């Protein structure tokens, strides 16, 4: 069966980083240079934006980097410019695990593999860290690497803090303007669907530090913003009018928001366009992360949710979290989505660990689609990086999500369904697909950050954007002998946007 890409660009939980940016700040600057509250008052900013404590033993590279005040009389300039790279047999030098774990955070810092599968820095300046932790891992590996690094001008540093760009990518958009240019590049890589988030930048701001320069924090925080759509939808439908907009109304991150109008005021007709967005997501149960952060959609939210998407011709995205939705969707709103109209739509999310809790009680119990222990065993089994224990994985995968898809199909004959997994889950995203009969496929930052490749040690790097990752999984579709849909052909056959 033929296969529509998804693409989710942003989502509610990474952040963007801005691999021009300081990584690693020393105690002695932030004590020595701002007063007692002050030092302390940046520092909790520091943590807020996921800096982390490290003691001494990290490295640190900068070239063209520092304001003046192994500095002299003014930064080191011990790496010229351009000369900082990691050639493959540097990196071929290391295990598997340690390999990946320098390119995965170089990458994360804005550098490439090659076609050579070398690791590049590609411009003239950067303050790039890494930590105690992984400098003993690489002096205990390959002490000859070390001291390879430390010639090339990785240099020695004291205790301070460090931006490891944990759940971050330096390819985040969370602009209108960078979210546009994603989501028409998403496209042109095969992405007939493209899946949206805002995010609040109001609370951003530059920390000035002696010695360093700038270092900017903020929330970027999930939100729906509505000035924010109203530049976005008609900015892409300008250039791609066959865009399928499909519109994330949850609150993640902000549980308080969950009964709001918000959560349907960018759902309207945008009069630039001639329309309203052609699909929003629709959970009809609390959402419930067993990794916190959750939302509830209440009957009588979900009345009005309904009542809005029918009036202004959006299709709702049924985004299957947990089995408490399976169940609701299949049962009690079942009519009221073929009222919205016919594919009815499901998105499994896949691999993410669920709650329910019981009003009564209020104990919390296993909900997710594929039960937590056998997700568990899973990770553990894609963790043996093996064909068995892949094999073994797939079969795990599918006997879980197989009843689920069995009953959305019974009960919505005409349906469209599709699967995401989060991203160190994604090599069984094909294979479960295909396995399942699925009618699509997503993929993007939202749900992981990286991407395989082959060509550098450890296999594993940061995408270059979300639509790299579409490209990547158009390819392996095309070479299993599947049809991928277009936008145009998404939007006659679901009949989408009338
Ligand atoms: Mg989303």
């Amino acid at each position: 069966t033929s296969l529509y890409i998804t693409a989710a660009p942003i989502g509610a939980v990474p952040k963007f980083l801005d691999p021009f940016e300081a990584t690693f700040i020393p105690s002695f600057l932030l004590e020595g240079f701002f007063d007692a509250d002050r030092c302390a008052s940046i520092a909790a900013d520091l943590k807020t934006d996921g800096w982390e404590v490290v003691p001494a033993g990290g490295r640190l590279l900068q070239v063209g980097h520092a304001q003046p005040i192994r500095w002299t009389r003014h930064p080191p300039r011990l790496a010229a410019p351009n000369a900082a790279h990691f050639p493959k047999p540097w990196l071929a030098a290391l295990s598997n695990k340690l390999a990946r774990r320098i390119v995965l955070q170089l990458t994360t810092y804005g550098w490439i593999v090659s076609e050579q599968g070398d690791l590049l820095w590609e411009h003239e300046r950067q303050h790039h860290y890494l930590p105690p932790a992984l400098i003993e891992a690489i002096e205990k590996e390959s002490p000859a690497l070390l001291k390879n690094m430390e010639e090339a001008g990785w240099i020695a540093c004291a205790a301070g803090y460090w931006q490891a760009g944990k759940a971050r990518s330096p390819y985040l958009p969370i602009t209108p303007e960078a979210i546009t240019e994603e989501t028409i590049r998403s496209m042109r890589a095969g992405a007939a669907v493209v899946h949206l988030h805002t995010r609040d930048l109001s609370d951003r701001r530059r920390i000035e530090i002696p010695g360093l320069g700038v270092v900017t924090v903020g929330s970027q925080r999930n939100q729906i913003v509505l000035d924010d759509y109203d530049a976005i939808v008609p900015m892409v439908k300008k250039r791609e009018p066959a865009a399928i907009l499909n519109l994330s109304t949850s609150v993640r991150g902000d549980r308080h928001g969950a009964r709001s109008k918000l959560r349907r005021a960018h759902l309207k007709f945008y009069d630039d366009v001639g329309s309203a967005p052609e699909v929003a997501s629709l959970s009809p149960a609390a959402v419930v992360f067993q990794g916190g952060g959750g939302y509830d959609n209440a009957p009588d939210f979900l009345d009005a949710q309904f009542d809005h998407f029918e009036r202004v011709g959006t299709r709702p995205e049924v985004e299957v979290f947990n089995h408490a939705i399976v169940d609701n969707a299949t049962s009690l709103y079942r009519d009221r989505l073929l009222r919205t109209g016919k594919p009815v739509l499901f998105m499994l999310v896949a691999g993410v660990d669920q709650y329910r809790r019981d009003p009564i009680t209020g104990e919390v119990e296993d909900d997710s689609l594929i039960a937590r222990v056998v997700r568990e065993e899973i990770s553990s089994l894609l963790a043996d990086e093996s064909a068995d224990s892949h094999r073994r994985a797939v079969e795990l995968a599918i006997g879980q999500l197989r009843p689920v898809v069995e009953r959305l199909r019974a009960s919505f004959p005409v349906s469209k369904i599709s699967i995401l997994l989060p991203g160190p889950m994604q090599n069984l995203l094909v294979d479960v697909a295909l396995g399942l009969g699925l009618d699509g496929i997503r993929v993007g930052l939202e749900d992981g950050l990286t991407v395989n490749d082959a060509r550098v040690p450890g296999g594993v790097r940061k995408a270059r954007g979300t639509w790299e990752q579409v490209s990547l999984v158009r390819e392996e579709l095309l070479g299993r002998g599947a049809t991928i849909l277009t936008a145009a052909q998404v939007r006659d056959m679901f009949g989408l946007g009338i």
